[PDB]
């Protein structure tokens, strides 16, 4: 038997583009309905939802859960990166402040934004949660999470180095995008990425 | 000033009569029309079509070209690897006592099949063509090609190592799958992989 994992990004955060980290950015009510109606009428088969604690994810997961009568939980390791000091700020307000994040994007191997989680810490807790999820899994699960989290999971499964800055620089995974990963279980565990970044609505 | 590149893979190849009484792997004619209708009704807008000259890619590109009245060209650097252009080459028992390309799945360049291209040649000839494509480009582009080709394009753009065997092993890109790369031209070329492997029907 083979099982289906669907990683979904939360949807556009009704905000100026910035560092949408662990600050609780809220998306619109009608926006979550769009995504939920899309997911249902596209006919996705899932038997359990794992969510990020944050509202943009959780609020949608919740709507889906009582839409299709399914078990739902949150996992705190599947929050996006804590940026610390700059966390939640729009990019235009960071012109006023420090131009040091360009050295973070250039090489996140040796940069952390003063009060931030490092990529080292972030990829640790993401892959640690991922390895547990694939070992605990029966039937199909939806994971409502963030793009940065999905990127690490795809880096792990495809076996590309998490240190590579280009991977986060160039791999845009959109809002309300289901990225299909399939696991196949017999002796020891095997995973293959089907279709990544597939949109649902706008 | 920002441009869309749609890398498509050809549809599902089934057994069909070919040249001189041989059995070919041809894409079913009605199944080609299903891809054509799906590309049209999904409303992908595009200026030109660059196809692989090979059998299954070229046919679809042809139908698409006169469906929406678009300029079409083949490009001989966008074909398969050419896994071995062998004839007799006393492969009387030599291809028989050969676990056929057991090191294409294993390594970058420690094997060949005394007729073929290595990964080093195949990557270089694709990326050279890709670089020529991204510099020539004005307006939107559909590239009808092969899964092998698309994988190296992504490897170059995402800055990942193409020597990695898992990149071909675990990364799937299905038949009739549009993968979206947007390039944006300024001082240099700036490419971001949007969606990858988005299918149309079965």
């Amino acid at each position: 038997k083979t099982l289906n994992i669907y990683l979904m990004r939360h949807g556009k955060v009704d905000a100026a583009p910035g560092l949408h980290g662990q600050t609780d950015l809220k998306v619109k009510e009608a926006e979550q309905q769009q995504i939920a109606m899309a997911w249902k009428t596209k006919g996705y088969d899932v038997a359990g939802i794992i969510s990020s604690p944050l509202s943009r994810c959780h609020d949608l997961a919740q709507i889906l859960a009582e839409q299709q009568l399914l078990p739902m939980t949150t996992e705190d390791d599947l929050q996006e990166m804590d940026f610390g000091d700059f966390d939640g700020m729009p990019f235009d307000l960071l012109t006023e402040h420090w131009k040091k994040l360009d050295a973070f994007w250039q090489s996140p191997a040796h940069h952390s934004l003063p009060n931030a989680e490092s990529l080292s810490t972030f990829s640790q807790r993401v892959s640690r949660a991922w390895s547990q999820i694939i070992n605990d899994i029966n039937d199909n699960l939806l994971i409502v999470t963030h793009g940065g989290v999905i990127r690490i999971i795809l880096a792990h499964v495809l076996g590309v180095d998490w240190r590579n800055p280009q991977w986060y620089s160039t791999l845009a995974i959109g809002n309300a995008s289901v990225t299909h990963i399939t696991i196949t279980i017999d002796d020891q565990i095997y995973a293959s990425v089907r279709s990544i970044g597939v949109p649902l609505v706008e």
